[PDB]
């Protein structure tokens, strides 16, 4: 506990009181915090960019969290501050009050009746806002699946990469590009949006190997080999884009700008 | 000059500066291009080794340091700050699509009023802005209709190009030459509510002068609004904010209050 800096604001450990970890990853570990200043909870995820990485890697994720804080949009998760303290790079991010679109999920299946598709754009038309405001930076999200999506008592959608909420808290959607190169671009980001569409429509995710086989999943991903929707509870419009989503070349996916664009008419015509 | 993408938003190389779009006292404002994104920002250029003494110049960087902290939806976002060419260069959010200012006069020559229900669904975005703002012990210092922006979306952006922080809206604790506190916020953020609600300042006349300004702020006279358009609510939330006494105006978590429920039960 040293003393309090207020001229720092969010930029120094000092204004902080870490609670407990609440993750750790190849590079990091995640506390849940508070702001000794203000009493507002927050995570405080401290990256290891000296002892943890190589030269470039750790000047990548500098540059990285550097446009991360720039990101102003209703729909994306702040990142409050980044700042070099104890030999870490150390990152103060936003806990928003929500549960995971995952726990709104497994609620709606346990309870069996699906999300109406009036709803689905409500959401949809939202995390489209945060990913087009991401790739407008030239920013990539890298894993967009339901635990990383928050969703407020008010109907409000938080984007975000720790699938933390203030209270409730092989990567989730393999893309081709993931399975054949480990390659990972824009279009990946499409791919995984245009899976997580799917996801809230069905409440599971497009691609299962058959009895949990990996050789299985990459070979029904290789043909985009998903059960369709029921048509009597989604339209041609919805099943459609997410069939232009799941195209296993990444130039033939529509960019972000034409996802949210159909995500904006079609929020409108419901 | 040479465009530099080691640095990011932090040196002038990586933008190019399109026209000018604001002066004030110590500082100018451009629209630029980032090279490295094609995003369109604000650049201000502050005068910091010309115009000020010693003391202006550390509250100017110390305060720059605070305000670069913000992040908000409806706040205007500070990119990056740094010392380049003996200036202060401010990379910022860039909103010149609309303002209330022109929302504004637009109603008047339609000689139309806004709807209650409009003037919340604006004015709750500017009090979560203002809210954020004090949460973080920063002041604005120059709330009016000029500086709250409306992006095509409608969104609301509170900003300051000018940097007339560090008046539209005459204050008591500026005719007592007092001083500006968080207060001094709320008096202004009563007056752009009605404003919104009059389409012209509290205060504002026809054949207007200091003298007759002052005795009106001191009496608190302004036109009652109409209230066949303007509820009690509405109304009894100016005439507090609008109070000579700074302490005995709202806090800005008290008025986000109000208008986060007047929002919500006239949509």
């Amino acid at each position: 506990q040293k003393a309090l800096r207020p001229d720092m604001g969010y930029n120094t450990l000092a204004n902080f009181r870490i609670e407990k970890k609440i993750g750790r990853g190849q590079f990091s570990e995640v506390y849940r915090a508070a702001c000794l200043l203000d009493g507002v909870p927050v995570a405080l995820k401290k990256v290891q960019i000296f002892d943890l990485m190589d030269a470039k890697a750790r000047a990548d994720c500098i540059k990285e969290i550097d446009l991360l804080k720039q990101l102003n949009h209703p729909n994306v998760i702040k990142y409050y501050a980044s700042f070099i303290e104890d030999n870490e790079l150390n990152i103060v991010l936003e806990l928003a009050d929500a549960g995971d679109l995952s726990r709104m999920i497994k609620h709606f299946k346990k309870q069996k009746r699906l999300i109406p598709e009036r709803t689905v754009w409500k959401y949809f038309v939202q995390l489209c806002s945060a990913l087009e405001h991401m790739h407008s930076r030239r920013v990539m999200h890298r894993d967009i699946k339901p635990a990383n999506v928050f969703i407020t008592a008010t109907g409000v959608v938080k984007l975000g990469d720790l699938g933390l909420g203030r209270f409730f808290s092989t990567p989730y959607y393999m893309s081709p590009e993931r399975i054949h190169e480990n390659g990972y671009n824009f279009k990946s980001d499409i791919w995984s949006l245009g899976c997580l569409l799917y996801e809230m429509a069905a409440l599971q995710s497009p691609f299962y190997g058959d009895k949990m086989n990996l050789y299985s999943l990459c070979k029904k991903i290789e043909q985009c080999d998903y059960p369709p929707l029921p048509s009597d509870h989604y339209s041609e419009e919805l099943r459609q884009l997410v069939n232009m989503c799941i195209n296993p070349d990444p130039e033939k996916r529509p960019d972000v700008t034409y996802v949210y664009d159909v995500a904006k008419r079609m929020h409108a015509c419901t």
